[PDB]
């Protein structure tokens, strides 16, 4: 309790119960504007208000865009109730999401699908922005209609892509969903092939290739010992190359393409 909810062209059913408004969690059904996030109790409310609702995007600027995939920087400070209502969509599909109220101290990147009707949320990741123990996000998420499309890899793409350029490897913030586990574990398995690929008879190690990806060590190490490519030479954790294995996937990849694809050229600022 909450059930349902009415998001844009679609309705889906909640997995977890968010802490909305008493009458409103109340509800069967709650409505919700696809842009603004603003909660209604009603069918009839939802379209008097889209009448009047000129936000046909996130209330923040373009971090990314490349076609019709955005990435919005919105800002807990500036744009503090749409953050609040995202924390409040987030935490029907998120279990472990506990920061729904204090969204101040915190970063949203909004992924957006963009068409004639405007900015469609697909999903989103935070970020604190000052965390000396960096975990590079602390929530990510992907509504039901877009999970396994590949939005969920772009996005943990991005926000390594954000804090291996400032210098320092990152994580997610424990404990993941258990989806949210699944998503990751995949994109370190193609970003070690594909960058082992691109050194390709050249030696790298395991802190060489956390500098390279924006990857912490462990992670690295875990996922190398899933691709059963890991070993010791005491006080080292080492690379076993099973080079049949990297090209092949190089070429699947030439094959299948990629239908979300960060490109690091369209972003509109990277950190230093
Ligand atoms: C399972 O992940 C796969 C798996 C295979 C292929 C594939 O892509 C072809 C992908 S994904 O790349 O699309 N990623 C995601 N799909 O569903 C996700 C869901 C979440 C979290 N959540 C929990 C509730 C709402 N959201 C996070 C995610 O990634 C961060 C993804
Ligand atoms: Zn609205």
């Amino acid at each position: 309790c909450p059930s349902v909810i009415e998001f844009g062209k679609y309705e889906i059913h909640t997995w977890y119960s968010s802490p909305y408004p008493q009458e409103y969690s109340r509800l069967p059904k709650l409505y919700l504007c696809e842009f603004c996030l603003k909660y209604m109790k009603s069918r009839t409310i939802l379209q008097q208000h889209m009448k009047k609702c000129g936000w046909f995007h996130p209330p923040a600027n373009e971090i990314y865009r490349k076609n019709n995939i955005s990435v919005f920087e919105v800002d807990g400070n500036v744009s503090t109730i749409y953050c609040q209502n995202l924390c409040l969509l987030a935490k029907l599909f998120l279990d472990h999401k506990t920061l729904y109220y204090d969204v101040e101290p915190f970063l949203f990147y909004v992924l957006t699908q963009n068409d004639v009707k405007g900015c469609h949320l697909v999903g989103y990741f935070s970020k604190e922005k000052h965390c000396q123990q960096k975990y590079n996000v602390s929530c990510i998420m992907i509504l039901p209609q877009y999970q396994r499309k590949g939005y969920g890899r772009f996005l943990i793409d991005f926000s390594y892509l954000l804090s291996k350029r400032e210098g320092q490897a990152g994580s997610p913030e424990k404990p993941l969903s258990d989806l949210g586990r699944l998503s990751y574990m995949a994109y370190w398995k193609s970003v070690i092939l594909e960058c082992l690929y691109h050194q390709n008879d050249k030696q790298i190690s395991i802190k060489k290739l956390s500098k390279l990806t924006g990857i912490c060590p462990q992670d690295i190490t875990s996922t190398l010992h899933h691709l059963r490519m890991l070993d010791f030479r005491s006080d080292q954790f080492v690379i076993i190359r099973r080079e049949k294995l990297i090209q092949d996937h190089m070429a699947k990849l030439q094959l299948n393409l990629r239908p979300v694809d960060v490109d690091p050229e369209c972003l509109r600022w990277t950190p230093v």
